[PDB]
């Protein structure tokens, strides 16, 4: 895999889209793959009635948790060509939430709590490995693929952690973070806040763009003719429920480059 | 489309001012279009009466909701050349509020919550895209125009999400979005503050502008001869009163464009 | 109509340093000023009494815009500020504001952070925070209208100068309609519980020139000054820096006719 | 009087590196230079056994101040002078660590330090320029160690005509009373900030490839034209379990070359 | 030494390595060289019972404290090495360092319904060098002595420790058991080195983390000049604390490191 120059920018050696990517939360019903919700409030988190063994903090509902969000991009089809993605535009999809949170006594309840802003652009899935934030947290039992392992070695990145691919909708934005070993060909930024009442800020607009060239002036190339998109947004808790941005937009500009085959 | 600007020349520029009022929903019904609140400060956000069914944070007064400012302009007659805004200022209105919010006991009350900043400047009116807070959120029963669709599906941008322009006074921001898959010839910047109690942090002065210029060197195209500006402003609640600044000040730029018919 | 600026010479230039002192609201029986970074403590009256403090509040209680006028020396040519710094005095508020069982108190809440600098008096627009807020009874020059429709910038807005330091700065806003001539900026920080963070130094300019390179023209030989900054509450009473600091530079600008 | 500087050599170069303690005021009384405490921790703000008739919040113990710290460099001597050293550039760098395990829990819940900060450092070829205030029309400052700003305090909470002018020769100047004279200080740059709130959270960084320069904007930087150059700072990270905290030192490197004079 | 100029950048004159390095708290079990805990999550931080005389501000468990990271690298052997006049030495020339994070939200419980979160004082501290961190030794406290096993505590009396003074340990970070809030880097020394530290304090403060994975790190110096690896080895110390979460410190699950590496000329 040898790159060479840039096409000549021109009509049909162009290519844009723009799209909406869904929020992703957990389902606790079993169906067959499983069906993602896309929802941007999740149910509420709560400990189990007072009989039940079921510990919230180490195997909490499906329900409650966010997912990395999946998309897939194959631009038309075409000493070889490909697709290279350069530059992109990227924004949030969000209005303040007042009334709709309700009070108490006339007190405005508030979206707050930890948040999570991540996007990833690459010519594969997204490579990413599997930790615990805690020593006995398990994960769901049912939907979300969970890191294989004991719990109790798995809050440490160790030669036992686990690896994936985001190829499906059912990654815990809770147990997987992006491998920054690998990623290739692929550009990747993410903020975690926490604390339990952080005020989440976010802001958008439509005249600003993130370019995506490398040290060497190289976008993502698709290879194998497609980019995929993963993402995942948390703003914070309301009312015990998680929220989400209604959408996360891409517009994404591709050129042609050439490559050594 | 587009071909080169103007000389600069004195028939040739076009300059105004003008002070955007904030909007509040008026739960009078009209006789005649409904009438825009213009206050700075809104109801009080409260429960109904523990008989009472309504419930607030699923249809809360129109009185407790911000909608999104308007105003147009038409720059003079041209005696084919187009007004073209290529830079503005915006600067918020606004003072500390102390004294006027009361005390308790001789504990100052503060104004303090969810905050939203917004201005939009096109040739057209800010496409706009209707979304649910809440799987609950319908909006208020009169004043508002209200995102059509259940509820339940509209917390998520989907193949049903309504799509509408800002052309009253009756868009709630707590409901609709701008649109970043249209407003082409416009440019927009919002900002959104979640919390509680966050403290609003506003900036103003008067030598400071904001160029309007896209990749290609162009402003804004008033090709109907028209300028709409879209805007909107809430810096957080105070005894459960939504504040607002007292206007939001734009001056406004204007050149004109060739442009090729 | 303005022209070249005169080459910067020792005649043709000039400096002069100043502290602006804090205004507050003074209740007694020309009405006088209170130099005060502390002002009176906020409460309501006694039950009995018919006076809301959120209506009309002591005049005790709120800050109003500071003014300083400057008259370079005499020199067609008229002075021109073209650059300046302005600092803050500050000390961190710490045993002064005591404790409750050794929990120290702090300075804390909404804030205000504001100078302006013009040929003429500031340009300022009136306003009301509420829809029933009169301010106080004396001293302060109220915004005149009914209060119910002066929470929205509107035809019924009164404008005015700051000519005098009784300019409640609850009641009145920079006018950015107007001050021409002139460079202001202001920050505005609510909340009742935000600290301040206030920064200074010695090695920090502000420029001054507009677009076209052009400072502050003191076109009837006068530079005036309104500034006002509050850093919030303690133990109810208002605080403020004990001085605004100004530098101001100018040299010598031709204006035509 | 200032001419060029000397084309930077071996013998015409300079360097010192010094950490600088913080200063706490010391209760124990006078008779003799009083002693200053090199502390990092104060003793707890309380009020007094009631009944009392001192007002801790108009005379506190010399114990719960922080006072400017004092330093001052002697560069070599000059082989037959004028030429004069200049400080022309410096790295400064706090001294500091999380402090977690040490402030002790109620019931499990970790205390932290959090509160009201000052950051201030000065540089200068002459003493720090003061300026004498009051934080409140009542507060006297402690009635021991500490130098007082002179006048009644219903006056000094404004700067005025009464407004009394000091220099710093000792670390015996309260940081809650004197504040850097904007109008004097020449031959000096001094940076300083201050956070306020009860609850407020330090946030401080270090790091060692980090450099300040000091030219003013005639590339001219601290002229030591009595041969000495004066260091004067003071940090505040907030309180904990009532007692103010500051950082272990302030730590400095100062670069000299030689500046040409008439 | 005397440093020369650099080697051209070649296949053969350059090297990179990527590396995640483990967070470590203190080991309160017991002969040989104690053993780090790689957690990311202490035990917690809590009094003893009323009827004991430990101290826990003073002596906490070292299961409640947070030591510097360690590792090393060594890079290839250098083909005619030394010259007449000259030897080529590894030079590190810049890097990319990257908190390995994850929200922490259900894993932290709840009480009532209102959600548990990750906050308070924090650290966020990385060092690279051609020989071990140089640090000094403090104490937070008159009355802080440290964890009685595990950690090696500043040596002197905690009353005159909680400022810089002559009596001032100093120490080289050459083991897991320096604690965070015994030693700080000390800034007289460290020369070959670069390192860079955050401390946010306060009880209930929310840390805040970006990674990413296109943004360097430059780490000449005024002079054009990295980390020379004199010894051909280069120390990576490193430390970071989020806050705390029930009573519970917790840590990155790893601090990721890629070193980049040419070659420099320096007379013997």
């Amino acid at each position: 895999v040898e790159v060479l120059a840039a096409v000549p920018l021109s009509e049909e050696t162009e290519f844009k889209v723009e799209l909406f990517v869904k929020p992703v939360i957990g389902n606790t019903t079993a169906a067959r793959e499983p069906t993602p919700h896309y929802w941007s409030i999740s149910s509420a988190i709560h400990d189990k009635e007072s009989g039940s063994s079921i510990k919230v903090e180490e195997t909490p509902d499906a329900d409650t948790t966010v997912c990395y969000s999946l998309a897939e991009i194959a631009p038309p089809d075409i000493d070889m060509k490909v697709w290279e993605l350069y530059r992109m535009e990227t924004e949030l999809l969000v209005v303040p939430l007042v009334n709709a949170l309700g009070n108490t006594n006339g007190v405005v309840h508030g979206l707050a709590g930890t948040q999570l802003y991540f996007w990833a652009v690459g010519g594969q899935p997204l490579d990413v490995v599997g930790v615990t934030p805690t020593d006995k947290y398990k994960g769901p039992t049912t939907y979300t693929i969970n890191p294989p392992g004991d719990p109790r070695t798995l809050h440490v990145y160790n030669s036992n952690t686990p690896k994936a691919k985001v190829t499906s909708e059912r990654y815990s934005v809770e147990s997987w973070a992006p491998d920054p070993s690998r990623n290739d060909n692929c550009r990747y930024f993410g903020r975690v806040v926490g604390g339990a009442a952080t005020p989440p800020v976010v802001s958008y607009g439509n005249n600003s763009t993130i370019p995506l060239l490398d040290e060497n002036g190289i976008g993502i190339l698709c290879l194998q003719g497609r980019l995929y998109i993963t993402c995942a947004d948390m703003l914070g808790t309301a009312n015990s429920r998680i929220h989400t941005p209604m959408a996360r937009f891409f517009r994404l500009h591709f050129r042609q480059r050439r490559v050594k085959n």
